[PDB]
């Protein structure tokens, strides 16, 4: 029975979206205050965002290798991504919290969606030792194809598994799990809780208005972090003080998934 | 087939006495002497600066003894990742792909030596033309706790993984002496070698050597790289 919390600091929030290799160093710096603030022990996972995602839509790296033009644009992925865990983890070295840059794309590989960690000696080892070890996007090499993209949540999947955390947090940009898009839409109201039933009928569309199923999709993704005992929270991050209060156990502005899969 | 194993050592990379001073114009340059080589090369680099100032100062290379280390460590951890970041970024200019692999992440210690149980992620790089890059870390040991590894260390575990045809030590002295060059000029230069001299001789057998070679000399690596004789160090004949 442990005591972690196993947070994700989403892309969106720790990188600007729209700017390549932008960094938001007071957001994070206040989300690690936060963390530190709240005297919980964590676990944190932290997106690719702008330091990923401009060039892997450019050259299409998640559909694989292709063509050689990409292994210059997928090694700079790499070095980017490492880079951004480098000024993520010296926010977590500021607030006494000890931890070390674990990039996937350097100790695992990827088949068929599934990031494969046959060693968990290291993760495991630094664990132990106090030293927080953060997995982040990166691009992973795959066996059936060249190279491969793990997300932020799939790295939260592998230590979700690996640890048993009490508590998952999910931390975006947005006041959690709405019915449409909030930044296009205005119609839409944001979704409190998330279920078994709810995700079942998430894949209900009358009006054909969610052909690609994206609530569907991210219901899923929160479900399967949940047990019948492990809830999880999806939390404006941009929210100050938002996140250090899920954290101490109070009441936010969140959405809840809780049940399971 | 013809990969030849080269270590940007931190005392040409970095500068040793000032802590966490990073020698781009250095690097950049002995990577276009790489990229000028046309060779197919495999990049090992030290820590410099970068590892050693904060390890001496706080007892790292004895282990894990008291709990003011752990935060000690990661320093060291997020320092060593934030050099590899700088020297792949003079890779990846030069037109070589390479990612930073840090051992720390990856791999465990026990009694000195560098474990590595799982050798298919760091091959399907190679294999994907993408530089796999080692350098000099703070590591879990399987009895201290944390161990240091040299990059010394990653040439050896690289070298019997690849099996190279050459080997490279880049440092700031022209080759091996018989005292401290720094500390005393009167010593005289070792040319062939058939402590340190076995640590060279023991990464050569047949044909392939280990070289040991100035990188503050301006294109001394690139020659070296193409075959012409120049002032150096190497072990010939093996174990
Ligand atoms: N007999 C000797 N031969 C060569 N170097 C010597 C000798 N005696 C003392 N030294 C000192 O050792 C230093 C060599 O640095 P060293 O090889 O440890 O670093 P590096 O290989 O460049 O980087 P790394 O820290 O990654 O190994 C030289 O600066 C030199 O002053
Ligand atoms: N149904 C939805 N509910 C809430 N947000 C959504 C929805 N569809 C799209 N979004 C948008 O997706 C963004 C999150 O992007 P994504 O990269 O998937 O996750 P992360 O925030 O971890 O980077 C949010 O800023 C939000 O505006
Ligand atoms: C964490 C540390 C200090 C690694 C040092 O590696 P080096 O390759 O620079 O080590 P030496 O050979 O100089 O001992
Ligand atoms: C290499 C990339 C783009 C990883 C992206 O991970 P995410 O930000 O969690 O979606």
């Amino acid at each position: 029975g442990s005591h972690m919390i196993l947070i994700k600091l989403g892309g969106s929030v720790i990188t600007d979206k729209s700017e390549y290799h932008k960094f938001n160093k007071e957001t994070v710096s206040r989300l690690a205050d936060e963390i530190r603030r709240s005297g919980q022990d964590v676990m944190v996972v932290h997106g690719a965002g702008s330091f990923g995602h401009v060039i892997a839509k450019k050259y299409a790296i998640q559909d694989g290798h292709v063509d050689d033009g990409q292994i210059p644009a997928a090694a700079r992925i790499m070095c980017d991504t490492r880079e951004l865990s480098s000024m993520v983890v010296e926010e977590l070295l500021a607030q006494g919290i000890p931890a070390v840059s674990v990039a996937p794309g350097s100790c695992f590989v990827m088949e068929d969606g599934k990031l494969i960690v046959d060693n968990e000696e290291p993760i495991r080892r630094l664990a132990d030792l106090g030293i927080m070890p953060v997995m982040f996007g990166d691009v992973v090499p795959d066996r059936k194809k060249g190279f491969a993209i793990v997300s932020g949540d799939q790295c939260m999947e592998v230590l979700c598994r690996m640890f048993d955390p009490e508590k998952v947090v999910f931390v975006s940009d947005i006041d959690g799990l709405y019915t449409a898009d909030p930044k296009t839409d205005k119609k839409a109201r944001l979704i409190g809780e998330v279920t078994r039933k709810k995700l079942d009928e998430a894949l209900t569309d009358i009006t054909v208005a969610d052909v690609t199923g994206g609530v569907h999709s991210k219901m899923e993704a929160m479900l399967r972090m949940t047990d019948r005992n492990r809830r999880c929270y999806l939390v404006n991050g941009n929210a100050p003080n938002r996140l250090y209060s899920l954290l101490k156990g109070e009441t936010v502005t969140c959405t809840v998934a809780k049940g399971g899969m």
